[PDB]
């Protein structure tokens, strides 16, 4: 279930973070404009940039911290408030996060792994709600 | 589901609140140490004691608001803080709440009605977790 999938993801977090994030940027190419250094590059070009793997891992590490601290796939309001207040999240609206989770869910479903994709879909919905309640537009 | 059950209970709340609270006090008779005016009384005696009806209705009035404000059966932290800090809940520990929800779920399962008993089980558990988070021992 959800707890085990956090351990699956953590065990090879570099690899999953890159593959899920690429699945997001490819499913929603307009989302690339939040990442100007990534524009005009294919997947394998991106994986050659040191900050791409380092950034993407750090994003999914904080995702996994928020997921492990959630109760019944409802994240803490304090964690949602950390993500709203991050400087690097200044432009963003909740739909950015909505689409990342749609991509993540789609990825888990297409993988051969026994991920609890229903729980990650609830988690994504409940994180979007919590980001709104913590003051994201 | 859970949202419908909140409307079911609200539709006949003083009856459900007294039957549920009686089921709790009768399943865990030691719990009357918190309600000493209830000692030595049959169900029908308690149902003719004004503060039994009035206070038990007010307990359920607030319980249904906490449930209605929850997301996926996880209550708001502000509601859990309210319940920890209430003067009338001084010295209570989370075990008191755990047993209340055990009794409430068993009452739902035994009823002729159609409740989502599993959602109430989760809600009890998640409420106890939130009470502990908000500093109840
Ligand atoms: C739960 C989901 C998310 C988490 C846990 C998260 C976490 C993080 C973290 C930890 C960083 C710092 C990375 C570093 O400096 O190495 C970061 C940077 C950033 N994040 Fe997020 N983020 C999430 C969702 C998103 C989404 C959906 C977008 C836009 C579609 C976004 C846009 C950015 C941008 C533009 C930066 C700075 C640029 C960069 O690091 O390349 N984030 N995020
Ligand atoms: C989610 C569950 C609970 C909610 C929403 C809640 C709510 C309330 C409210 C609104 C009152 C005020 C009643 C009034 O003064 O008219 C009350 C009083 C009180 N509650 Fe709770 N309560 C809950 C669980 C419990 C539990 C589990 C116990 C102990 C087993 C308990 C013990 C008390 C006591 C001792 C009083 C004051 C004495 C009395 O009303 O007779 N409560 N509670």
């Amino acid at each position: 279930g959800f707890k085990q999938d956090i351990a699956t993801l953590r065990g090879d977090l570099r690899t999953y973070a890159q593959d899920i994030f690429l699945a997001f940027l490819n499913k929603y190419p307009d989302e690339k404009r939040n990442f100007k250094n990534y524009v005009g590059k294919s997947d394998q070009e991106l994986k050659s940039m040191a900050k791409f793997g380092d950034h993407t891992e750090k994003v999914f590490n904080l995702m996994m911290e928020v997921a492990d601290r959630a109760t019944d796939c409802v994240p803490l309001a304090s964690d949602a408030s950390t993500l709203v207040q991050m400087k690097q999240h200044s432009g963003l609206t909740t739909g950015n996060f909505e689409k990342l989770f749609v991509a993540l869910v789609e990825y888990m479903r297409a993988s051969g792994q026994s991920f609890d994709s229903q729980s990650w879909d609830r988690f994504g919905k409940n994180l979007v709600s919590a980001l709104s309640s913590a003051g994201m537009k």
